[PDB]
C-alpha cells in the first residue's frame, strides 16, 4: 500500500515512464522513530531509472504517482519494503516507513 500526500505545487502532468532516469530528493523517516536515510545529507540527489526494481516496491509505486515539482509524502507498508526481512542494523523487521519525496527529475 502506497499512500500519497502531495504538497501542492508542481505541474501535475510530467509523469515518469519506463526507461526514464529520474532525480529525487528523498528523505527517510521511521514511524515513531527518527530518520534513517537522506539524499539531502550527501547532496547527490540519487539518479535512478524506472522499471528495473532497483528501489523498494513502496518507493517504486509512489514514484510513478507523482509529477515534476511535486512534493509527496510516502507511507510504505512493511510487506513491500522490509517487514519480512528488515535491513540488518538499519531497518528492523515489521517496520512501516515514512518518506519525504520530491520529484525534480529529467527525461
Amino acid at each position: 500500500g502506497v499512500e500519497i500526500e502531495t504538497i501542492s505545487p508542481g505541474d501535475g502532468r510530467t509523469f515518469p515512464k519506463k526507461g526514464q532516469t529520474c532525480v529525487v530528493h528523498y528523505t527517510g523517516m521511521l514511524q515513531n522513530g527518527k530518520k534513517f536515510d537522506s539524499s539531502r545529507d550527501r547532496n547527490k540527489p540519487f539518479k535512478f531509472r524506472i522499471g528495473k526494481q532497483e528501489v523498494i516496491k513502496g518507493f517504486e509505486e509512489g514514484a510513478a504517482q507523482m509529477s515534476l515539482g511535486q512534493r509527496a509524502k510516502l507511507t510504505c507498508t512493511p510487506d513491500v519494503a522490509y517487514g519480512a526481512t528488515g535491513h540488518p542494523g538499519v531497518i528492523p523487521p515489521n517496520a512501516t516507513l515514512i518518506f519525504d519525496v520530491e520529484l525534480l527529475n529529467l527525461e
